[PDB]
């Protein structure tokens, strides 16, 4: 189902028919060039969905300048039976040249959002069933 | 934007409003553990947009599971006006452990695909802004 | 008057029967995963009140949680006799464990705070009284 | 929320609209220079809370005198799922200097409650947010 | 024009009457001591205005302070025929000691600033003029 | 008030509501490369406000253009309680690439003088806030 997908490009915009809301707060977890922010509607910390936004921007090296990236880790943390808690994670990198048009950059973004939630990769995501 | 910001957990679905389609096929790039697909409709081998599948399975070792990394990346490659040839990549990696409810694999998936549509990191994304 | 003192547990809210008010504002003194804020109220750099906020996030090591420390520091400078300018400090440092319920953790606010203001402790903490 | 945040400095008195008592009594756990008294309230001793009182007095160097420290460690003593018992720690440590007015060290009592205890700081406190 | 030239002290505020609005927002670029916030305006990274600012506060030795220092450095970035790419710079920098008079503070901050904008001056800034 | 901090761009000029007048006479301190001006309006040399500028103009390397700089710094002598007298600074550097626009020149010292005089940096320069 990976094979001879077909996914939208120049897409004007996604979105999403879903359920309840999740509101992002501070969290004060020191991290370089970034943010973490917890979901301050989950009770119980050892628990709390947790999200973390990297910036690098790019390298200027003699007139040539490297891509940049800017990385998302959202973080569901779960408790085991056997008591050692661990950690659900999904993290998205976007790495971009700046000379890339304002609108391929946001292709790209709404591509990969489709790479992530069409159904034609389910069986992917989830088994981890290649082909 | 990202104090405060709001998405939906435990979404129905995903969709998206957008333009043409892009169709995908098999490359035959040689990856370990994964897949190169590239779009068919894209005419020029130094410009064909191409995606990249890689999969790791929960594996179990001294009678418990790690788990498991399942990987994309989607690619536009851009000549520079310097001649060298750059990539530009937007990377989706997927991490669950095997006690993860069903659902809430799911739900990993929209809240990470929701991060990078959802207006509130448009700023973000695009400028690399930490807010 | 330790020994046999009563406070109150699960309070609603404290309050304050008090004077005139202090505003706080960002010092830029250097201070490690914390803030220094100081008063724009008072004139003298000399003696100007300022309260440092210290903030270490519980960690995850070892598939557990370690408990997490919110300081804080209030100084109140004065110029001795003798020429060197000495600190006055009230330090609170509150350290809980991620596992404590929501309500417990205001539950131990409120309980410290009482222990300072509580006229029973009155004779301990103007005296050094120990009884 | 911390960043200008008012607080009242030289305030008549403070206090709490609250809701049960909970009383001290003598510990007899051998403590240099202080005391333990334990709530006798809770049953079970496991997790009975207690509180540690401390006193350190001024040094006297040849006419000149170090300020003195006067402690208090309130303690949630709570039984986690592995088994393993843990604290959960409020400290409030009052360094002063002799010559302090006598109002003055009252306001300091009262001006770190009102820390511990205002709204403006419950981000502060539950969540480890900075700024 | 530079001998002679006439500025106003002990001015109540300072304007501009001026065009189009410019905003900041950080950068998360690294910088010891200091914070760098990039025009959200400008869509080319390659040619994004920025401003970095860095602080010191003053530093006590024994009793005696010494002068701190706050700079800016703002940066209009532009590529060369050359293809190199520099940097436009203007960097203001206030030191001040603690002891001075408030409003003389920001009489500084005024007196340098007609120092930049008072057409007195205009032959020497464009040009180099020492006269 | 750093970030998300506003001030326009392309402005047409910059004005100052403010009071006296002051006046700078030729000093006749020797200064490399540049003047001194004094305040011939201030009564005691001891503590009489004075400007020093310097300038060098673009050097050319082989059909290469550095880009040159203009220094101003002003000072404010005061004498403190220890007897010595520090000297009070505000110093404004400009380092201009020949080939930038002539308006953003101006734009440049304009976009500068409201860094200074802006309310949104008064926390900053006043007491050095990083935010």
């Amino acid at each position: 189902s990976i094979i001879g997908s077909s996914i939208k490009t120049g897409a004007t915009s996604a979105s999403i028919t879903g359920g309840s809301d999740i509101t992002f707060a501070l969290t004060g977890q020191t991290v370089t060039n970034g943010l973490n922010v917890s979901v301050s509607e989950d009770t119980d910390y050892r628990t709390r969905r947790n999200a973390t936004f990297k910036s690098r921007v790019p390298t200027v090296v003699n007139g040539n300048y490297s891509k940049g990236k800017n990385e998302v880790v959202f973080v569901i943390p779960m408790s085991l039976d056997s008591g050692e808690t661990v950690f659900n994670s999904v993290r998205i990198a976007l790495e971009i040249h700046p000379a890339l048009a304002s609108a391929s950059v946001k292709d790209l973004r709404l591509i990969g959002a489709q790479l992530l939630t069409d159904a034609d990769y389910d069986s992917f995501w989830t088994l981890g069933a290649l082909a």
